[PDB]
């Protein structure tokens, strides 16, 4: 027994030293990696990565239905990494960039870097000279599914074999690079398109699905959403988080805040009403809700605390 | 961060000049690629292609609902160019050209070149060779989903597959021919139908919708539309136009210059007046309107000048 | 300029040469390909159509909703070339031909040929015999929708798709054989049924509708009509006609001889009076119209100028 | 005879004294080897498998389609293991553990040990560093096909040659230090892929299918499941065993002792009613089974009786 | 003619004497060779290999697609031999044995000795101390493609060169030990995988396939068959039989007997009626099969008979 | 040239003389050697021996492709043969031989001899005795590729080689044997395999391909075949025969006569009319070929007429 312990965390940790820190983990662990990460928007999906959000130099895979919420979540990443003076792109194949909707979930759209590659294989190509740029901080693909090979552009080879081909060829360099500048990327698919290459290097795979509606009254206002994260090197993974995307303003990170800070026992609530530090913040959800929202100070006070919690 | 803006600007323009120019643009960027340009009729669409219009020799793809204006657009474009004497082909395959309403739009009906193709693949290898003339400056085709291939119309196998496989096969040689002879050639559709080789090889994709109608009283006039420009590789994409499609007239033209006037400070408004240089030269939109039209040298002033300060 | 018009003639000749005769036009071309041709029973369709009517040895398709005059126009078509000594077929699968309505127009029902089919691919087949019997000089079929495939007639398949495959399988051939023997066949239709076989295959393509009623005082003698020639490869398309099909009468002829004739200024029109050569012809459109009826010979006279001025 | 027998029962000696125990046997046997099991979850399962369960320091498969029932066997392995104080790991390919689900199912998440491995062959490294380690009591390995070669994943070789050489450069090794450390390891596959080497090296294979739904009136809550043993190197094969998996539950392993109870004379059943030691039970199969749960002492003496019978 | 008779008669004899009996047969042929024989569990196949069954102390191999029964024959073989008190083992490299089929066909799974190799060597090795043991009458291989080398399970040599070595290296040791102990023993097979040697040292090769389909009404109950005898050295080759394989019975035996029974004259047939000895049997062949199989006794006269007159 | 004649003529029958006879001709040759021959089955390859058949007491071997009529032409030639009362063998290493068709194509089945050897080495031997007995008179060995070394079937020699050892060290004396006995063997092979032994010691060895295909409508009936005598001892080489081989029928014999019949202007033909002594025979070569064979005395006529004319 006293031996054995000994054996196992000997065993683990030769295993951590032959194939990689992360390469495997006690799903109960507290302990993390250490990594600059960035938010994703949402403070239960922070905690459910185990670092606080997206870890930086790595590669990131975030894969869903249509309307889903994908492309909301990169957004956010992208609003947090420019708020604090970071350089992102953006490399579309979908052609689908909502400026007006990016714009109010705090996108900088004016100083986004965007490509519309020709074909997959310059797509690929882009973000690899932008990883060894050292220049990037942020790259954001959208999608997996619209990087179509040049070979099926120009018009008798299986689509679904050549897609996986290019992702493999471009894959290793690309880590390799991302890794050395420690430029995050993020790959949006929709098992996913694209092959086994992004399902083995990525870091962090993201299944966000829309569990249900959001409605004020009758009015459909948004989406309540889920997120489970099926694999994770640098924290354990299958956590999962769950919030709500409003039309026009996105991830309802201070409904989030709320919630955790309830239980977590920061923020009480005696029936309708919720209190922090003996003041009575709202009475309902959506008053102390809007409470934090207008006392953004307080606000990070409490997150700060959160995060302190439970990461 | 001094040495790292050398870096990103250096890296840019690595991009730009492996993979061509416009492969990576900063979307707040005012800078434009220098090419020439055919107005499209609208001035705020004009505006948001940022070089001022569709550029020559490239392949562009406008595709929306039926009734979304699709068609009233090449019109315009057809119109313009005429007017300045380019020549101009409609290659079509719809069989739904209304030459009164185009009259009514300013197209020069009798110098229009007009083919009526026989199959999809005729179609293409029609473009091309109109291409190759150097004699033809803007072809219009109508429309992608039309343009039946030769196997289908003579009745196992995708029809999706076969008529991305005719547009493939045809696309890089038309391509290379329209830009060497400097040929505009725009694609009407309606993911759009086709597969991926107008996506990828098009410099230019609009989306084109009616949001609503345009009514003078309760009579139905008009159809408010919105354009935007969801790829381009001649300036920024994303940007959005809207104007209005007036039934036996076209693009609202002069009601964009009001409006794009005012915005621009060019054109004072105190209440329901609009005055120019001193001068009132209208009450309510309609009359301001209906004054530019009437004063056609100084419309063009305005214009001229709304266009040095947006473009 | 010079160098430029040269290219272009020469470039639009060698699509005529590879692609075939009319394969593009300039829309304000006056010349037009040299092929016999047979009336349409209205003088102003006759213009549209180029050629003076519906060319021999091709294949056209008049479709319209019900009621729009398909059928007029098709029985107009057969009294004029029987007028000539031709030989007609009427391929029925509407069953609903009116004898008595047919030979007021002109036809000689006891001349014409008529099949009932018993499928739809028979009455293909049949179609194509004729052709081949090179002993036909006309067939009118009546109607698409109506040529039901066997497999439909037995009772999962697309009615839709199968009647597509039906007049794909047919249409090469009956093409072909109908060029041979200089056989002109007209489809009837109600895009239009039969899928895309037909509307490439079609030399001609007329889209007919009533616009409106003829009244004499408060009683409906007939209806306005308009007829639109949306595809034509033996001369340039999209020219559309305007005349009334009467009740028990058919198409007014004299009506339009009228119009055209004053246009033409060939007859001369004094406030309500109407004169030839020096001599009043009526007094009103209704009394032109009865004189010309009664004097074929002079109608001839105006008729043979009026195409020969604007053909 | 007499000495046949003799001679028969020599023979097989030396076949198992020269190739193994377990080479041969004579199905009918009641014989089984000594050997240390974990419980499958399921009682008639258990007794399908000749020793009460699956075999400490061996290999094991279960294959069969997606939604047989694999993932929830495997679980209930890892379930019974860690309630006797066992470490269990899963090692992942697939991405997909679903923590709620494996709770429900009684499973210590927070002490499962978790491997997410880079490439197929670290996967199969990784478990045979484990089983060295001697610090391991149970590996589950999710799945055989998705273990991706390192070729495969870095993108012309056969993937299928490739994942069988994988297997087999590994399973000799794995399969010894398994034995030495007294560790199981189970394979979740879908003959199944991976080639010869997990085939032959298994001490036991089972084939798992869903036969049917479990309902509750007209609400699906389960699936009816049969698993077949197809290999048996403890004890005699090819015996089969069925039992339900109901959704958020798991194996209704009660069901199965009422029935075997029943059938093993060790409960009574007169109509609906249930009764052991003479005292009613429950009436109807769902009483009878809430009963058994809501008495686990009762119960486990039932299952206790019915081993020592059957196995 | 005389003389060349005598001359054939005695080189022939030359040949037998030199090579072995059987070697060389007129095929019309009625003699056959004295050796003990086991039922295949189908008349009509009993019939064409000559000698009633298949021989013991021989090697037979019984390939074809899979669904044609080859599996079904030698679990009949298994049973006629079981039911005469003769001891089987099954060696199974396949993990495929249907107890529940087997059962239903008459085999004595409790006392069916099996064996699951570790390798296709040691599967070999166990056939040939089984029939050194001499305390084994008859052995079914399950089957040859399944016997994966050694080599080839440890994963560059070719697989197929592999196989073959292994059987070539096995055989003669293993024919030598079957026939001094009189085993029969029957590989399974699907030219047939492993290579020459069991082509040339098997007494007997059966090519079975499923020709047609069974069916009461529109339900398939079963297969209608054909047994080829390829290879045949202890009567005339290349006799053929045709039965039916039933789905939870096996081969239809009764429904054979009808029929030779009354190809034999043996029983008589007016119209639909079957007859035997002066009565009605049944009346059609369903009937008449059913008689038969209810009068077990009587069908063994008719199966006596028709064996001394076929034979 | 007179005198190089005579001298030509001289040396010519010095080698005949030194060597043997046919060790030179011209191949324009008329003459052929005195030998007894058995037809082909095919009238037109009877005629390319030039002798009229395969001769007696000689080696010939016949290959190509699988499905080329190799079998179909051997069957052909045992058939004929025993038709005269000769005897025949078939050695047997295929396991293949198709009794049902064999019968069809005129085989006596039942007195056909037939062996299925042990090893390649046995199954000439068992050929020598069979030559040496004198009381053979034809044998077919089916097949080269089929005989398989006995050092092979024991399982590291060439294959290659050791076949062609194998042939070698037999064909002298069995070459001997066959000529003293005036014994005809003939080799099915697929240069061919073996080595080159058969290649030299064979007086005839024909080359057969399936050309094509024979349909009756839209249904294949039977194979277009082609003959290359490529080697031949008694007669001009390299002379070839084309026939039809029709599925269940075997070699269209009366086909041949018509044309063959044809071409010698014994058989005349006015457009689809074919007469014969004065009368016509039959519209159509189908008709035409029905006639002779159900006048079998008539043809007979026509092809000892044919073959005095060309032999």
């Amino acid at each position: 027994d006293e031996n054995k312990q000994k054996a196992l965390a000997a065993a683990l940790g030769q295993i951590e030293k032959q194939f990689g820190k992360g390469s495997i983990m006690r799903l109960g662990e507290d302990r993390s990696m250490d990594v600059e990460t960035i938010s994703t928007g949402s403070l239960s999906l922070d905690i459910a990565l185990g670092a606080g959000g997206l870890p930086m130099g790595r590669i990131v895979e975030i894969y869903g239905p249509e309307s889903s919420g994908k492309t909301t979540l990169t957004l956010q990443v992208i609003a947090a990494a420019q708020r604090e003076g970071k350089t992102c792109a953006f490399i579309d194949a979908e052609h689908a960039l909502d400026p007006i909707y990016a714009r109010k979930l705090g996108v900088d759209i004016d100083n986004l870097l965007c490509s519309q590659p020709d074909t997959g294989e310059q797509a690929l190509e882009i973000c690899d000279a932008l990883a060894r740029s050292g220049a990037v901080d942020v790259i954001v693909v959208d999608s997996v599914a619209a990087l179509t090979p040049k070979a099926e552009i120009e018009g008798g080879d299986s689509h679904m074999g050549l897609a996986a081909r290019m992702m493999s060829q471009a894959m290793r360099k690309l880590a390799g690079n991302l890794k050395q500048s420690n430029t995050l990327l993020i790959f949006i698919n929709q098992t996913t398109t694209g092959g086994n290459a992004l399902k083995f290097y990525a870091s962090v795979r993201l299944d966000i699905r829309r569990i249900g509606a959001v409605k004020e009254g009758e009015n459909v206002v948004g989406s309540e959403t889920r997120v489970k994260v099926v694999k994770n090197k640098i924290a354990a993974p299958f956590k999962q988080a769950e919030f709500q995307i409003l039309y026009g303003e996105g991830i309802n990170f201070y409904g989030e805040l709320v919630d955790l800070g309830v239980k977590e026992k920061l923020i009480e609530k005696a029936g309708a009403w919720y209190s922090y530090k003996g003041e009575k913040i709202g009475q309902g959800k959506a008053n102390a809700t809007a409470w934090l929202k207008d006392n953004p100070e307080t606000a990070k006070e409490i997150e700060k605390k959160v995060r302190e919690l439970l990461l």
